[PDB]
């Protein structure tokens, strides 16, 4: 009996578990949840997540949220090679660059992907000034990621990690709009997107958001 | 032998580091970073945290940082009972609530504890409706908190773990303003933080932060 990846596949909180399964092999049932109704509000749901939020991922008596708490436990069942926790020194980089996402990346992406996207279609405009600010903000962040990859392959060095998978949700998003030309001017980013990209789970997940939302 | 943990005891992260660190027994100095000459952007650090941030870990030649990544170090290292690996149920159970504080309590207490204390140190002022309006969002994230340690002894379990001692820091901070009170409302996390007040190792970052009474 598979897994049950709860909330909408627009999100790309969710987009980043099912990215993690998906590469994992993991045995995953996306099930949606009604905002509209406040399922997500319920009783219900209040056992996969007791704040009321998605995603989650029951398995068997397991509720599991958080985004990334979530997308661990693909890995550590399923490749454990993405976590390298066979070694203090590997999984040190690895939760490094986990970390780097949370609260340098997504944290500036974020800002321009709800101004672009989140905002119109809620009916308030663009706002530019924000948009600007992170823009920068991300440009910075972008820096970093240049010597990081200018250097090392990947992420956490030179292996696929829970790290690099991680990044795409949010990234196609960005691709999503065509502000995602500043990935292409720092060349090793790019490139290392794009390995992602040409990896099939990014391409499931690539067009499981690209359809509806 | 020896680790080095950078930056200002005053930041909070810093002070989520180093406690970590006390409770898995480390071998750690904390080396000053200081803002106001700028040690963080300095050509040094940007070596030990490319960003320009405090903390950086230094083990080995080795350096991590985000303050997260940096107390999995601590536990995988020179304690492994913090993380309960090899457990995927409880293991799992873990990185959730690390989760749940990144993103549930502390982001909370962030603007709580910039309104009260960073802002006055710039500009004369608080803003008591962000004090106000995240202080709520506080109560809101209590309760589940009450849920939960009534169901469990410590967070992610009856075990301690990574999980409370992430919060150490930030709840420390919070005695420092005048909205400590809120868990009063909540005796189950009441009696949790200050069972969890009665470890040396939180009371070595109680008196690493106030001097001492
Ligand atoms: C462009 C698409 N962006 C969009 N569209 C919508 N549309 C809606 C149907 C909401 N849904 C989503 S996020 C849902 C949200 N989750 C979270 O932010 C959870 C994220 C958390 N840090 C963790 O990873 O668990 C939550 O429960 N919301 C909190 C709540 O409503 O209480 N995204
Ligand atoms: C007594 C005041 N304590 C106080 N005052 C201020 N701001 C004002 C006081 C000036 N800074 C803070 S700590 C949070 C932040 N560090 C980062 O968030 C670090 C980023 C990463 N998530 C981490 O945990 O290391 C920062 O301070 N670091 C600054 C940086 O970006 O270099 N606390």
């Amino acid at each position: 009996a598979p897994m049950k990846l709860y909330g909408a596949v627009m999100s790309w909180n969710l987009t980043r578990c099912a990215t993690a399964l998906e590469e994992a092999g993991s045995d995953y049932e996306i099930v949606p949840i009604n905002f509209a109704t406040a399922e997500h509000k319920s009783p219900e749901h209040l056992v996969r997540n007791p704040f009321g939020q998605v995603p989650a991922l029951q398995d068997g008596d397991l509720y599991l949220f958080e985004s990334r708490a979530i997308c661990k436990y693909a890995a550590r069942k399923n490749k454990p090679e993405l976590l390298r926790e066979g070694n203090l020194e590997e999984a040190a980089m690895v939760d490094v660059w986990i970390e780097v996402e949370a609260n340098q990346y997504t944290a500036a992406l974020n800002p321009i992907l709800f101004q672009v996207l989140i905002s119109p279609m809620l009916g308030g405009t663009t706002d530019q000034k924000v948009v600007d600010e992170n823009l920068e903000k991300l440009k910075k962040v972008l820096e970093v990621y240049e010597a990081r990859l200018t250097k090392c392959k990947y992420l956490a060095g030179d292996f696929l990690s829970l790290a690099d998978l991680n990044h795409v949700s949010v990234t196609l998003c960005l691709f999503a709009t065509p502000y995602a030309s500043v990935l292409d001017a720092y060349p090793h980013v790019k490139a290392w997107w794009s390995g992602l990209m040409e990896r099939p789970s990014v391409q499931k997940v690539a067009a499981l958001m690209k359809p509806s939302a």
